[PDB]
C-alpha cells in the first residue's frame, strides 16, 4: 500500500524503515551494530541528540530483553521512532472562528508561499471563503505574484504599496476579512534571513498588532520548512520558536530527497504539531500529516 | 498515466468521488443530505453493507469536527472510501519461485481468460518466463482459444484432450513447470456456474494435487470478476471465496462502466487483496492496483 507515499520517500527509505533491513541480517548485536546504526541514523539527518535518545532506548530494551538477531531491532526500531511521529499528530482545525487567522513564517525559497496557495485551495473546496494579506511588503515580486493568483482564483489579496509595515498590512487584512464575512485569513510575512533579531521583531510587532482586533489571533502560527534542506529546517524551526512561539509545522518537499529522516528531529526537539506534510506538486499533495502512515510506508 | 486513469474512470466519477460535489454543493448537513447519499451510493453498487458503513462514519466524524458546510464532506469522504481500499492495497509479487504458481478462479464471460494473457505479457515483459495451463478441459473452445494464443506469443500452453481431468493438466503443467526453469505458472480454471458444488469440489482437488509437487502451491489463488456486472461480482466473490480460499482479486471493465463502486464492496465484504484493475483494452490498462492512485482520480 501506499505507493504514491513511499515513492515520495524513496530517497528517504534508503536508510531509513525498510532501509534498515540489509543493515540487520545476519548481524549480531553488539555495539559494531549500533554504531553503523547510529551512523545511518545521523546520515539520514535525524539529529545527533535525537539519534543519541533512539540509540540509548534501542540499546537499553535490547540488552534487558537480551534480543539474540539484529533482525528483532527493526521492530523495536519501527516503535521507537513512530512513538516520536505519533507526538506531532495533531491535524489543524480552523473551523470557528471569524476569521481563524494563520500567520505564516520561514525563511523564503521553502515552499511557503506555495503553502499559502494550495491551502487556500483546500479550504476553499471545503467550502470556506479564504483570504491573503500579503504581509511580505518588501519584495514587490512575490506581492505582485501573491495578488494575480488570487485574481486567477478569485480570492482576495490584501497588499499595500512596497515598503509598507507588515503589522499595518495584517491589521487591515483582519478588518476586511471581518467585514466581508472570511472564514480564514492566511497572512504571508518577510521570509529574509539576514538580520535574525529585526525580523524576530517585526513578527512580534505583527501578533502585537493582531491582537489590537482580536486577542485570540493569530489562531495558527504556521512555520513551513523544506526537508531538503536537511538540518537547516532543525535550526530555523527554533530561530522562529524563540521569537513569536509556533504552533504548527509544514514540512515540504519530502518527495525527491534524502534528508526526509530531518522530521524525527523536528517532531523531537520541539514537539510542535507537523499538520502538513508536501509529498508533490498537486494541491492534495500537501497532506495532513498522519505519522501512522508515514510510517508504514517508511517502514515497509 | 494518471490522467488516463481519471479519463478512463469518468463514466463513474459521474456518481462517486468529484461526482460527490455537485451533491453538496450549497447544502446543509442533515437527515436528507445522508439519505441522498446513501441513495447515490447504493445507485453506484457500493452494497448496502458498505454503504451504512460509510454514512455512518461521515456522520459521527461530522458531528465530532462540528462541520459547518457540507462540501466539508467532501474530505472525510474521500478519506473514508480511501480507508476501505487501503486495507486491500498488497500488490502481487510473483518473485523468487520455480514457478510461482496463480491459480485463476471465476466464471467465464468476465475477462479471466483475457486477464492470463494479460498477466502472461506483463510478466514476460518484467523479464520472467511464463506457462499457462488450460486448465478449462470440458470447453474445447476455450482451450483451444488459449493455445492459439499461446502460440501467437510464444508462450507455452498445457493441454490435454476434451473432457481431461483438470487437476491431471494443472498437474503436468507444474511438473513441465518446475522441469524448463519457469519463473510463473498461470492455470485456468472451469467457470461453469451451474452446480456449484461440483466445480468448488474440483478446486479442491486441484489444490490438492498441486501440493503433491509443491507444497506451497497455489502461491496465489486470483478471483477474476467483471465490474460492469455490479453486484453479481460480489456474489460470485462470496461464492468463490468460501469455497477455494482466495488471495487475490482482479477487477475487470471498470471503464466503461458507471457501477464501478462494486470495488468498494468487493474490498469491504470480503477484505482480499485486489491485484489488478482493468481499465482499457490495452495490455498496459491492467493495472496492478493502488489505492492511493485510485482515490485520487476518482476524486478531485
Ligand atoms: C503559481 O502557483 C502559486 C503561486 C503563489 Br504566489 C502561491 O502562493 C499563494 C501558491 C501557488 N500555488
Ligand atoms: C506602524 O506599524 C503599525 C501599524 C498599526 Br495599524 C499599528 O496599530 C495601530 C501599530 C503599528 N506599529
Ligand atoms: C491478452 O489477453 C488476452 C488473452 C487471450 Br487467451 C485472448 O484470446 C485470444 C485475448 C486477449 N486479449
Ligand atoms: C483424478 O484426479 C487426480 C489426478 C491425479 Br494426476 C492424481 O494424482 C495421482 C490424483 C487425482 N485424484
Ligand atoms: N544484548
Ligand atoms: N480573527
Ligand atoms: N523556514
Ligand atoms: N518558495
Ligand atoms: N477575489
Ligand atoms: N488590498
Ligand atoms: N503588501
Ligand atoms: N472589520
Ligand atoms: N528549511
Ligand atoms: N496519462
Ligand atoms: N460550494
Ligand atoms: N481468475
Ligand atoms: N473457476
Ligand atoms: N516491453
Ligand atoms: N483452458
Ligand atoms: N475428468
Ligand atoms: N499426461
Amino acid at each position: 500500500g501506499f505507493a504514491r507515499l513511499k515513492r515520495s520517500l524513496l530517497k528517504t527509505k534508503e536508510n531509513l524503515g525498510s532501509g534498515f533491513i540489509s543493515l540487520f541480517r545476519g548481524k549480531k548485536i553488539d555495539d559494531d551494530l549500533f554504531e553503523e546504526l547510529e551512523e545511518q541514523l545521523l546520515i539520514a539527518d535525524v539529529g545527533v541528540e535525537t539519534t543519541r535518545k533512539i540509540i540509548t532506548n534501542l540499546t537499553e530494551g535490547a540488552s534487558r530483553k537480551q534480543l539474540r538477531d539484529a533482525e528483532a531491532l527493526y521492530g523495536l526500531l519501527k516503535e521507537e521512532m513512530g512513538e516520536i511521529l505519533a507526538k506531532v499528530d495533531e491535524p489543524l482545525n480552523v473551523e470557528g472562528k471569524a476569521p481563524f487567522v494563520i500567520l505564516m513564517v520561514g525563511v523564503n525559497g521553502v515552499g511557503k508561499t506555495t503553502t499559502i496557495g494550495k491551502l487556500a485551495r483546500q479550504f476553499e473546496q471545503q467550502g470556506k471563503s479564504v483570504m491573503l494579506a500579503a504581509g511580505d511588503t518588501f519584495r514587490a515580486a512575490a506581492v505582485e505574484q501573491l495578488q494575480v493568483w488570487g485574481q486567477r482564483n478569485n480570492i482576495p489579496v490584501i497588499a499595500q504599496h512596497t515598503g509598507a509595515d507588515s503589522a499595518s498590512v495584517i491589521f487591515d487584512a483582519i478588518q476586511a476579512a471581518k467585514a466581508r464575512n472570511i472564514d480564514v485569513l492566511i497572512a504571508d510575512t518577510a521570509g529574509r534571513l539576514q538580520n535574525k533579531s529585526h525580523l524576530m521583531e517585526e513578527l512580534k510587532k505583527i501578533v502585537r498588532v493582531m491582537k489590537k482586533l482580536d486577542v485570540e489571533a493569530p489562531h495558527e502560527v504556521m512555520l513551513t520548512i523544506d526537508a531538503s534542506t536537511g538540518q537547516n529546517a532543525v535550526s530555523q524551526a527554533k530561530l522562529f520558536h524563540e521569537a513569536v512561539g509556533l504552533t504548527g509545522i509544514t514540512l515540504t518537499k519530502l518527495d525527491g530527497t534524502a534528508k526526509g529522516g530531518v522530521i524525527f528531529s523536528v517532531a523531537d526537539q520541539f514537539g510542535i504539531p507537523i499538520r502538513y506534510i508536501g509529498v508533490g506538486e498537486r494541491i492534495e499533495d500537501l497532506r495532513p500529516f498522519k505519522a501512522d502512515d508515514f510510517i508504514e510506508a517508511l517502514f515497509a
